[PDB]
C-alpha cells in the first residue's frame, strides 16, 4: 500500500510481489508431506498468529484487488464505458464502482488513489485491471 499509490515505481512493486510469491512457495514447499497435528504445520500457524496483523492486511489488499475484474467485466461498468476503447472517466469510473457497492467508501478513496490520474482524465481501466489482478491472483492462489 506504499508503492501502489504512486505510479512510478511499477517495476518495484512487481519485483516485491516476486519475492512474496517465492516466499510462499518456501512456505509449501515447507509444508509438503506434512501429517495431520505435524509440529512443521503447528511453527507455521504460531509464525502466522504472531504476524497476524500483516496476514489480514495483505489478505484485503488482495480481496480488494481480485474483485476487479468483475469490476471491469461487469455490464455496469460496460454501460459506463461507451464502447470497449479500453479508457473510461475517471468521474465514470468512480460512479460505476460504487454502483458497484461491494467496495467501501474507504476501499473506494484507496482505489482512486491508486489509479494513476492522466492528463487524458480517463484512467486506463484495462491496463488498471491487467497490471494489478494478475500479480493478486498468482499469490493469492498460493495463499490460498
Amino acid at each position: 500500500m506504499k508503492l501502489s499509490q504512486d505510479s512510478s515505481q511499477i517495476e518495484l512493486l512487481k519485483e516485491l510481489m516476486d519475492l512474496q510469491k517465492d516466499m510462499v512457495v518456501m512456505l509449501l514447499s515447507m509444508l509438503e508431506g506434512n501429517v495431520v497435528n505435524g509440529t512443521i504445520g503447528k511453527q507455521m500457524v504460531d509464525m502466522l498468529v504472531e504476524s497476524s496483523n500483516n496476514v489480514e492486511m495483505i489478505l484485503k489488499f488482495f480481496d480488494m484487488f481480485l474483485k476487479l475484474k468483475d469490476l471491469t467485466s461487469s455490464d455496469t461498468f460496460k454501460e459506463y464505458d461507451p464502447d470497449g476503447k479500453g479508457v473510461i472517466s475517471k468521474r465514470d469510473f468512480h460512479k460505476a464502482m460504487e454502483s458497484h457497492k461491494h467496495y467501501t467508501q474507504s476501499e473506494t478513496e484507496f482505489l482512486l488513489s491508486c489509479a494513476e490520474t492522466d492528463e487524458n482524465e480517463t484512467l486506463d481501466y484495462e491496463e488498471f485491471v491487467k497490471r494489478f489482478h494478475e500479480p493478486a491472483k498468482d499469490i493469492g492462489f498460493n495463499v490460498a
